[PDB]
């Protein structure tokens, strides 16, 4: 049923966790209603989104106007609001200071 | 015996791996004889050095004039050759396009 998963490494925020990613918009945010719920003060209510349109198309990551930002490593930079970034299998990203890794299932 | 560990995250290059770090100069490079051997095209023969110091002092990370560079994250910082960067526990490091993480043991 899920197309991918997002792994959030253990850190200053607490223990490791994994989140399934589905077709459609997967919201990353502080609230429990988010697909990727990260209840930490540095994470915005609607922080970012990972949109998956098809099983065989790369997910697209966007920042939603978050306070503390989203960072990519291809190339290393802050991903500004509204700019699309296509994720590759095993790609690492940061939401505020939280390191995450995307896995295609 | 090892007093540190360098973690290399998984990616398109292959699976995750850990490397022990010892007191003194731990060379990071493409060569098999390097303390931290990273057999990937983007990594220079002598890429960087992590100097582990005694007396609980912070290790020193230096770039050895590599082709593709070394960078630090949270916050992002480009590491020029000749700069001694003092590593913090759990520091994220980019060698070329390869993400790794330093752990004090």
């Amino acid at each position: 049923e899920p197309v991918g998963r997002l792994h959030i490494f253990s850190g200053a925020h607490g223990p490791e966790k994994d989140f399934p990613l589905h077709l459609g918009k997967n919201v990353v945010g502080r609230m429990p209603d988010c697909s990727v719920a990260l209840p930490f003060p540095s994470i915005s209510k609607q922080h970012a989104e990972i949109e998956i349109l098809a099983w065989d198309k790369a997910p697209i990551l966007r920042d939603c106007g978050s306070l503390n930002g989203t960072q990519i490593l291809r190339p290393p930079k802050v991903l500004s609001p509204g700019v699309s970034h296509r994720l590759r299998d095993q790609e690492l990203i940061l939401f505020a200071d939280l390191l995450c890794q995307y896995h295609r299932l």
